[PDB]
């Protein structure tokens, strides 16, 4: 089996992508977050506490006749960026581009913190990273992916995120027509539950490439590209204007600036992020004063490929036994 769905920006700066989703029977269509940095498919639902709900689309299970309370078992999840959300848990039928698994572990919330219910356009999330995270207790649960593998014709499935625009992530084959040039594999550590891998460097603009390997995830669940302060502080020395600030929290540049590029390496292949792409947008409304794509991750404690990163590629996640990452041009 394959699916197939397109996913689409929430707002004009791409902070996030949503892809709808079929749950239950009949089927309640969702636009969820589909985030490669965790492991948990959760959901708005009838249970979650009511003044937490504003514009969402919720699930609820009393009319799904697939639906089964999947007795005893809780989840309760906490995000990089400080939110969280936690509830009880149903088992159901769950489609994604026509691909279907049945009997997959939807998490219901009762409980979402503020920055989902202020978010109307995100139904949830599905978790695409590996599921030694999922917080399921007393049973942990399998990702969508996880329990889709074995029906797939090959086990993987792939990102290709567009910018300012819709994009596509597919599931048991990889579109050799999505792509430029060759797709480059490059090892994983399933070591933390991530899809971990290590960079071979970087350079700004058409400045010469440094070779230095910079360990970090593919997470299409986080918007920017987070990597060590010194390679951050070499990209917006070249923007005139550009400075850390404290207050906003981050990197800024004027406005009228024009970004270089950012390239990273895959093995001996290089992907270039364009200028513009990293380009968030005044810090506030009417600022002259802009928000950068890419931002230190010393006090995260881990390097992050976030969309900023992944949208200017055409990206493979491999499931196989071994599993491995894959990113061509496009």
């Amino acid at each position: 089996s394959t699916g197939s769905a397109t996913t689409t920006p929430i707002d004009s700066l791409d902070d996030a992508y949503i892809t709808p989703v079929q749950i239950g029977t009949p089927a309640q269509t969702l636009n969820l977050d589909f985030d490669t940095g965790s492991s948990d498919l959760w959901v708005f639902s009838s249970e979650t506490t009511a003044s937490e709900v504003d514009g969402q689309t919720i699930y609820t299970p009393s009319k799904s006749t697939t639906a089964k309370l999947l007795s005893g078992a809780t989840w309760s999840i906490s995000y990089g960026d400080g939110s969280s959300s936690s509830g009880d848990v149903y088992t159901d039928t769950v489609s994604v581009g026509g691909l279907t698994v049945t009997g997959q572990a939807v998490e219901s919330a009762k409980k979402v913190s503020s920055s989902f219910t202020e978010d109307s356009t995100i139904d949830g999330l599905l978790g695409l990273a590996f599921s030694t995270l999922n917080t399921v207790s007393p049973t942990q649960q399998k990702t969508f992916f996880d329990n889709a593998k074995a029906s797939l014709d090959s086990p993987v499935f792939t990102a290709d995120l567009g910018y300012h625009a819709p994009g596509t992530y597919n599931f048991g084959f990889i579109d050799t027509t999505a792509y430029t040039g060759s797709i480059t594999y490059t090892a994983v550590s399933t070591k933390q539950g991530f899809w971990e891998w290590t960079s071979t460097g970087y350079a700004v603009g058409s400045g010469t490439f440094k070779s230095t390997s910079i360990d970090g995830i593919a997470d299409t669940g986080t918007t920017l590209l987070y990597l060590p302060a010194t390679v951050v502080s070499a990209y917006w020395a070249q923007v005139s204007g550009a400075k850390s600030s404290s207050s906003v929290g981050g990197y800024v540049f004027p406005c009228s600036a024009t970004l270089p590029s950012f390239t990273f390496g895959v093995g001996s292949a290089r992907i270039v992020i364009p200028g513009d792409y990293i380009d968030f947008g005044p810090i506030s409304t009417g600022s002259s004063s802009c928000f950068g794509g890419i931002q230190s991750s010393a006090g995260i404690g881990i390097n992050i490929f976030g969309d900023v990163a992944l949208k200017a590629a055409f990206v493979v996640f491999n499931g196989a036994t071994t599993p491995t990452l894959g990113f061509a041009s496009k």
